[PDB]
């Protein structure tokens, strides 16, 4: 792709902002989770530190392409999901917080970042390669915890999914056209996110009917 074209740079201004904002919010989210889960405080602080590194990497990706990120756009993009995390944290709802960041958001990021890698400029490709591998660890942390605590967490997981999965589906739709400009096909993003999230839900303990119901709250939101 022509990384120096005005159409590419325009789309990149919003995409770069979105990823910078997402990493920043993930840093705050894992730091908040560290307070909520004393037994895993050290591990969660380590995950937060990785997010800070990711944020700085993506800031450099924008600099490399001479793109100024549209942070106002990115704030608004995350706002509804972010405020839901904040409310859950205030309520001491650790399960909801874990689902939002560790599973929903990390799965969205894994799906999107892996689709970006083969169309990314060489500088951004190497950065993204390093970021996605941390994302596997983040998702794995959430899966391990929720699986180990499945019975106690299940009802809240269902409630949290119903409220928050539609928000990420709306985000997926909002980003689709800019992502297409960057060479990332919407069909791939949708499939890969649905597969990743569905598999995560199966891995933690949900049945086929439960996975379909949970996934449908997202798909039906469009
Ligand atoms: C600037 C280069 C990265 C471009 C990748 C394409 C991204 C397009 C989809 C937008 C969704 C990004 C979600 C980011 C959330 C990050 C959360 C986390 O790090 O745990
Ligand atoms: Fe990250
Ligand atoms: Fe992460």
């Amino acid at each position: 792709l022509d990384f120096q074209s005005e159409s590419y740079k325009d789309a990149y201004s919003r995409i770069n902002a979105i990823v910078i904002e997402g990493e920043q919010e993930a840093f705050d989210n894992y730091n908040r989770l560290a307070e909520m889960l004393p037994d895993q405080r050290d591990e969660l602080h380590k995950l937060a530190k990785m997010e800070q590194r990711h944020m700085k990497g993506f800031m450099a990706c924008g600099k490399n392409l001479s793109v100024t990120p549209d942070m106002g756009f990115a704030q608004k993009f995350f706002e509804r999901l972010h405020e839901n995390f904040k409310a859950a944290a205030a309520e001491g709802k650790v399960v909801t917080c874990l689902l939002i960041q560790s599973l929903i958001i990390e799965c969205f990021a894994i799906a999107a970042y892996n689709i970006y890698i083969p169309v990314a400029d060489a500088f951004a490709r190497k950065i993204t390669e390093g970021v996605v591998r941390d994302e596997y660890l983040h998702r794995n942390f959430g899966e391990e915890w929720l699986k180990a605590n499945f019975d106690a967490s299940k009802a809240e997981l269902e409630e949290a999914n119903r409220q928050n999965l539609p928000l990420v589906w709306l985000m997926l739709n909002e980003v689709a056209d800019d992502a297409r400009e960057l060479g990332m096909e919407r069909e791939s993003l949708v499939e890969d996110f649905m597969i990743a999230y569905g598999e995560a839900l199966e891995n933690i303990g949900f049945t086929t009917r439960e996975i379909m119901r949970m996934s449908a709250y997202g798909l039906a939101a469009v």
